[PDB]
DNA sequence: AAGCTTCCGACCCTTTTTTCGGACGATTTAAAAAACCCTTATAAATCAGCAAGTTACGAGACCTCGAAAAAAGAGGGTTTCTGGCGGGAAAAACTCAAAAAACGCTTCGAAATCAACCGGTTATAGGTTTTCGGAGCTA
């Protein structure tokens, strides 16, 4: 399982956003992030980022 | 000798850093302009309290615009409370059947009886007091 994302967020959301997938892959871009990951953890990463989402 | 691969020089273009120049501001110094002083007897201002007439400054009010704060509206999400539907087990009606159990025939003669009133029997409605079960609690 490979995956990329992206993020369009702004302001004090971007923050937070950033907060969290930095915990979890690379950087590649100034809003982007890419890596391999097990299924489970896309749950988990899902499941956080909906957890405080704006 | 030829082809492939790799450096090297020449150049082209744009961005990033440095240097220089120019301009503007600030300060200092010098020059120019406004001003101060010294001579005045005579003319005008000083001021006394109050009247009579007027207003420059203060207060009130409203408007105007702009911005700030608050409230509302929107959207993202999670947790839970309820309702509907589906599924398995138990109950009870429904269907099928037998075997008793009652009823009738049908009893002339043997109990059953009601009545009022006494004493006596005792099931139990109702209330009173109490073990058993469960509360979970805690590692």
């Amino acid at each position: 399982m490979n995956i990329l994302l992206v993020s369009q967020c702004e302001k004090r959301a971007l923050s937070e956003t950033r907060r969290i997938l930095d915990q979890f892959a690379e950087r590649r871009g100034e809003r982007t992030w890419q890596t391999p990951i097990t299924q489970a953890g896309l749950d988990t990463l899902r499941r956080l980022l909906k957890k405080s989402a704006r």
